[PDB]
């Protein structure tokens, strides 16, 4: 799957 960060 894809993985997205939004810190
Ligand atoms: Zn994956």
């Amino acid at each position: 799957g894809s993985n997205q960060n939004n810190f």
